[PDB]
DNA sequence: AAAA
DNA sequence: TTTTTTTTTTTTTTTTTTTTTTTTT
């Protein structure tokens, strides 16, 4: 019976083993049956084949009859003293058995049975893995080619997971896309910032290796960062997208506890985002460049074993409390990029203010329980990936804005308590010397930034080697017994006394300019 | 039933009896079956033997018929009343326990009693035990004898872990080959210590026993160490490779014995590598040289008992900061190999930087996605492991190398406070006399490198015998009271003054050049 | 069960289709001020808070515990001293409301002074669907 | 390094009676301890007690071979490593054979001697390094 | 009395 | 920071099966 099933409709049902050793079924759903919302034209996760069960009860019956109507036609015709027994005992048999498929026993074991028949080996680690399928309310989404083709048809594409956002081509002229457009706009004044921003935020759609970058900026307390950082994740969905803690980032320094959840996340995550702080702290942890990297990375989540996972999402972190950042790694900065707002929203906005506009009590409220208004703003991102696509191949390095990377190289001017030092106590007066060995200048450095900036487990090499990284090593030497005593400079702690020695866009934005843009 | 399938297809199935006291199947695979990549000509685990569940219902029909066949012939040769009721009972028997096979519970019966005839005992602890075969995708590859013999038929190794990638003889006129071959030595310079290096790198492949030498080397902050590191780890396998946590080293921290799943690698493993660290790690005996030497050591299986795994992988560390260590003893100094590397990659390369060159952005972002890449760097290896066990027999400590060990004593003359401290405040002033019993000169130390290298919990005898293991003892007798007063000194403090008291290789060098090389 | 989707709100004591399981056991009777119960506790509500603006402006927001739906961020806290009969208030929503839509947390929780690595916590759950959440009186 | 330790489950496991502790993930069953006891370091070890009980349970020595992989003439206590000595020959049967043949003879020496009691063979080298060792750690 |  | 949550169970057979005496050959 399992052998006829299979050979019937076999090719709507798949049944692999999971880790646990558990063996699964999967349905693939069609239009005109039962299903949750979404989950059309795609594979879905199913305990038992219910449906399965009352077709082996229902649809196998008129095959029975055939049968049935197959033997008494041939008994009809006479014959020799075969059809006095053989027919007779045949269709005694036959009948006996056909009480038998309505039996619960009887069909556990043909669906057991049937777990070998379609069982299909290598299919779940197979699943959800090309990252150029994205799972929509509509079918299934291909951005393998400029332009993307939505599938809304039968196919063999191993998608399981999905979003619930229904695609539409983009249209500019849509209500809904112009009050977005207009209100992103005025989010962010600066044509070039809003160019960079959205192709950086448009990666968030793919969902295979991106470049490493880290985005964090800084601006208005009431600027409404969050607002479009909850957009981004409900529209992009919760399959692809998390809510990950800022603790995480701002660990002390311990890799992590035996068991650990919270890191497991981004494991098919494409998208996750980080909020305001409390107020301003420092993040130079490990997790700083291992989590950012592209690299492969490994961890254990109770009872799961510790197995490993490749990270693929896109990082951001808004925040109004500027970041302490402590290190002299040229690859980190590599990772981070910085910027700021200058929208601070006001409900007395006067003319006197062009930097800040009224709120809409409604805009973050409600507008995202309508479904339309993630329809318009996917298709936004979605244009906008092509668009990306188009111009620079999928390169976010290589996009060019002049405001970016000059807010973020002035950070980097900032953020360095070793060099706001420098200038502070012993450059523009050297004309002494009062400097013992390293250790003396990494006390006096120590105590300084221990009330001005905080305190910190003073360690050796904070200016074992910095002081040979500084402007201060022009006049490094070292005495007969080594030691590496500087010539010499007016330390002076405190400084008691003196010291002795853009284009606006015509009428649309969103179609770019042309390439200088 | 059972009997008859043992003596049918029993060269083909393994049961064996796991840890938890659960019989468990094990499959031989051939070509031309459902397999998964890279499984082929090995065992492989199976949670039911379902291809034995089909193979009982399908292959064993034709003998069933057979025997029918032969029943009905017997009983149409003219006989006696034996056959008037003997032949007909015996075929009425036949035919109602033919269709007894089909049955679910009369397979699960047949299948559960068969567990019995295919057990064989001591299979499960003699898999993998044979470190000159490794799993590979186009079957098993034995490194036995040299040159290596690829096997792609049958067998009777008990070899089950494996990895995907596709292995082919050494081929230096491959394109991807030649360029993964200059772009490494591009990126170590130095012939010897690029030769050294990859034969250390070689003994990865190796899984059994192997003379104890730790290897860790400082690099530039760009000079990608990281990538060899993540292309070996990739090349070798999960099963094989592991990325332990740098960390673990530095700070031995909770007991092997305390839960650690870090504790469950380095079995079966075949390569162990560091990341890079924040900041320059101190470590001195924290789970070092339990980890150095190759002696079978126990297993802390997490919150369970307490079982015992011999460790035979390499351990590799890199940093681009210095690592403190905080010993004398010369066997800890003797397991340990050192080296610098001198490449800074540059993305404005000016030709006064000979020492560096251009940065590839997709170097590493792929290149590692290329599967002939993982065959060429396989070969690569390969090649180098058959080189050494040619010339130097496997003796990785024979082959001479200038530039290493000489780096290595450099830095051990480093990272010793003692010395400095000797040879920075009582050597060259021995012109003088203060000492109470070395306390106040072990207490002067101490708080000298607290403030200057670091503080940490002290005990008095560490330098009680530690003095004499230096140069200061050159004049210490003591007094009746004993107390080993040193017999000269100057305990000085702040400014004070100084008072009176290699060939390059023509074309190619992966051909190793002779012997002197 | 008691709709608010219209006003003025309706109640349903016969059949129905709405997917609705949780619910709280004070019968729901139209609003009579005639009743003595009613007048006793406006009497009491009035005298427990002088100003008529303030009187009206807080249980304006204390209506909007019978909401479950999304809603604006406001946080109210208030200051007394002594039997001030702030217990009181607190303690009559929450049965009123029920356990299905009202809680109580750990006052701890509102100092946020606490902070949570990766491990299990308990008191930050329990807020699902519920519309109300009291406090009480610190060391 | 040197360790500092004292009485701290120390004679719980020097004599041979019973104790009892946790038991993984249990209470405990019963601990009838019968093996030796050794503890070889490079480093001393720091004890502050002046139990006479303590000392009597207690044994000290020190060589004096500390091999090198340059021995000069001039150094009769050392000789030359084997590298292999211990990274190889305990992968052979035949020395494991060998070293029980040899345990087992002079376990049956020690028995027909002084019928199983260590404390009565006299070894001039033994408890003098343990007196000497008494004569020191005392602060 | 034996087979269903 | 263990601690207690986590682990690790933990149901694990059970139904049934067979027969079923009677029936009807
Ligand atoms: N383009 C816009 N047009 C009209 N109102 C807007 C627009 N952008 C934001 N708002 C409103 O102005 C406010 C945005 O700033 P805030 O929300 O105060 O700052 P924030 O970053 O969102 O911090 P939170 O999470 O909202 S407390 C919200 O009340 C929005 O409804
Ligand atoms: N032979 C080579 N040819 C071209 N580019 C190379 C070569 N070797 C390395 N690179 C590039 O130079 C860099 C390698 O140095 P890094 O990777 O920055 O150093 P690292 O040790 O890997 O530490 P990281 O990766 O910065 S965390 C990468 O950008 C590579 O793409
Ligand atoms: N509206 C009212 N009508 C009559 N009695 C009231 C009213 N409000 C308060 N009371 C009385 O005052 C007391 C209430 O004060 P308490 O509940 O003791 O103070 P609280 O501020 O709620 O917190 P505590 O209990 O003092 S820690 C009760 O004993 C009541 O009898
Ligand atoms: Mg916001
Ligand atoms: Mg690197
Ligand atoms: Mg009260």
């Amino acid at each position: 019976i399992a052998k006829v099933i299979y050979a019937m409709m076999g090719n709507k049902f798949v049944v692999d083993v999971d880790s646990n050793g558990k063996y699964v079924w999967f349905e693939f759903v069609l239009p005109g049956q039962p299903m949750n919302q979404g989950e059309i034209w795609k594979w879905r996760k199913e305990v038992n084949p219910d449906e399965l069960h009352i077709y082996i009860s229902e649809n196998f019956s008129r095959v029975m009859d055939r049968i049935t109507e197959h033997i008494k036609y041939h008994l009809s015709q006479p014959h020799e003293s075969n059809i006095l027994n053989y027919y007779k005992k045949l269709l005694k048999a036959f009948e006996r058995s056909k009480s038998k498929i309505f039996n619960d026993s009887f069909k556990k074991g043909v669906i057991r049975q049937a777990e070998f028949l379609f069982r299909q080996r290598s299919f779940i680690q197979t699943l959800d893995t090309n990252p150029h399928l994205l799972g929509v309310g509509n079918g299934v989404l291909s951005i393998e080619t400029i332009p993307a083709k939505l599938i809304n048809h039968f196919h063999e594409h191993p998608i399981h997971q999905y979003t619930h956002i229904c695609y539409v081509p983009f249209n500019p002229e849509n209500p809904w896309t112009k009050l977005l457009l207009n209100a992103l706009q005025d989010i962010i004044p600066e044509l070039d910032a809003r160019l960079w921003i959205m192709f950086y935020l448009s990666t968030a759609i793919f969902r295979g290796l991106k470049e490493a970058l880290m985005l964090l900026w800084l601006g208005g307390g009431c600027n409404g960062k969050t607002f479009l950082m909850r957009l981004v994740a409900m529209v992009l969905g919760d399959h692809y997208a998390s809510k990950l803690n800022i603790s995480l980032l701002t660990s002390c320094r311990e890799t992590a506890e035996k068991p650990n959840s919270a890191f497991m996340r981004l494991k098919g995550r494409g998208y996750g985002y980080f909020e305001e702080t409390n107020k301003s702290e420092v993040l130079n942890t490990s997790r700083l460049k291992e989590m950012v990297n592209p690299g492969d990375v490994t961890a254990r989540e109770l009872n799961q074993k510790q197995e490993s996972f490749q990270m693929t999402a896109t990082m951001v972190a808004a925040s109004n409390y500027n970041f302490i950042i402590d290190t002299t790694d040229h690859g980190t900065w590599r990772r981070l990029r910085h910027y700021r707002s200058k929208v601070k929203f006001c409900h007395n906005p006067d003319p006197s203010n062009p930097y800040e506009k009224k709120e809409d009590p409604r805009f973050i409220h409600e507008y995202i329980m309508d479904p339309d208004c993630q329809n318009a703003f996917f298709s936004i991102l979605v244009y906008f990936w092509e668009k990306l696509q188009k111009e620079y191949n999928g390169q976010i390095k290589k996009v060019f804005c002049p405001t970016i990377e000059s807010e973020t190289e002035a950070y980097r001017k900032s953020q360095d308590t070793l060099h706001r030092f420098i200038t502070e106590r012993v450059v523009e007066s050297p004309s002494a010397e009062t400097v013992y060995n390293l250790s003396e200048v990494v006390t006096a450095y120590a105590e300084w930034y221990n009330t001005n900036i905080n305190v910190k487990r003073h360690i050796a090499l904070e200016l074992s080697q910095e002081l040979e990284n500084s402007v201060l090593e022009k006049y490094l030497q070292w005495s007969p017994n080594k030691t590496r005593i500087l010539k010499g400079c007016r330390i002076l702690h405190k400084f008691e006394t003196l010291q002795p020695g853009i284009c606006e866009p015509k009428n649309k934005w969103w179609e770019w300019s042309p390439n200088p843009s």
